[PDB]
């Protein structure tokens, strides 16, 4: 419909416009009360935060610059920043300040305090139908957004999507994310969620993110992921043999869905075919689906969670609270020049 062929026109000039021209340095580290860890990784770590003029809360994702160096993550974070400060969706956490010193690297987000999609599906086992086709129609409009601007995502997972407070998902974590015209060759993503084709070390494409999709909906509906196994090497083996077993309570029409997003063909999986994400949209598991009310934020949401206000840490867990050390002398300067 042309309706739509015009909203991705527009949204493609607007990315480009900030993606040839990004923003830089519009905060710093003393404007900010650090509260709590929110969470912690191998080069960084995501900490709540309080601006001390406006007293608007922010989540703070610091990276220390040697770490990043050390392993090989200098690329995928200065296209974490670039992508951030120049995309702009309703189901996108969104960047509001960036800014580096002598020792780290700083994006302050905007802070969803629902928690992890992860957590509240553990704690419930697994959900309804109805339940996990309104996430994934959220997930199906925001990489139908990305792949318009030529982005791959490439980090799908239950603990990157935060419910908020009106219920709805925002996907968060693009360390992964990239702009790829064609092909692209590297290793990265969580053992249960990467396509065959990544596993077989293949230049692949966009279509890595809709097997990931088939992945995430059948976490969803059955509370475990399709390729479970104990060790990575196990899981593995079952993804690129795509033999697939459906729980009995799975109706028919998410297992026709299912078999063709977790097709081992790229060549034959949906999102990847001639008629694009329009086979996704129009798959009978979807009949119920409003798409622009989706869009709009006009369907009222399975369940809102419970939370006290926009400081409260209760749905996110305790980690060791470390210091935030900045050196008196420069670190990795050169390589980190255009952050
Ligand atoms: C919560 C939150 N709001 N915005 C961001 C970037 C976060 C991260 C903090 C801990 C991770 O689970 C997600």
């Amino acid at each position: 419909q042309e309706s739509v062929k015009e909203f991705l026109a527009k949204a493609k000039e607007e990315f480009l416009k900030k993606w040839e021209s990004p923003s830089q340095n519009t905060a710093q580290l003393d404007h900010f009360d650090r509260i709590k860890t929110l969470g912690t990784g191998s080069f960084g770590r995501v900490m709540l935060v309080k601006h001390k003029e406006t007293g608007n809360h922010y989540a703070m994702k610091i990276l220390d610059k040697q770490k990043v160096v050390k392993l090989k993550q200098i690329e995928h974070t200065l296209n974490e920043k670039r992508i951030l400060q120049a995309v702009n969706f309703p189901f996108l956490v969104k960047l509001e300040f960036s800014f580096k010193d002598n020792s780290n690297l700083y994006m302050v987000m905007e802070y969803v305090p629902g928690g992890e999609m992860f957590s509240h599906l553990r704690r419930i086992g697994r959900f309804s139908e109805p339940h996990a086709r309104f996430y994934a129609a959220q997930i199906v409009l925001t990489f139908e957004y990305l792949h318009s601007l030529d982005l791959i995502y490439r980090d799908l997972k239950p603990e990157n999507l935060l419910i908020d407070q009106q219920g709805y998902i925002q996907v968060t974590d693009f360390g992964f994310a990239k702009r790829v015209k064609g092909r692209t060759w590297t290793l990265c993503g969580t053992p249960e969620y990467l396509a065959p084709e990544i596993i077989l070390s293949k230049g692949y494409n966009k279509a890595v993110d809709w097997w990931a999709l088939g992945v995430l909906i059948y976490e969803m509906a059955a509370g475990y992921p399709p390729f479970f196994a104990d060790q990575p090497i196990q899981i593995y083996e079952k993804i690129v043999s795509g033999k697939v077993r459906f729980p009995s309570h799975f109706s028919s029409d998410l297992k026709d869905l299912l078999r063709n997003l977790l097709q081992v063909d790229l060549t034959k999986r949906f999102g990847n075919l001639k008629n694009g994400v329009n086979d996704i949209k129009n798959h009978k598991w979807f009949a119920t689906t409003d798409w622009i009310a989706i869009y709009q934020r006009k369907v009222e949401a399975p369940f809102i969670p419970k939370f006290k206000g926009p400081g409260d840490t209760s749905n996110f867990d305790d980690y060791e609270e470390e210091e935030i050390r900045v050196s008196i002398n420069e670190k990795c300067g050169k390589e980190f020049t255009e952050f």
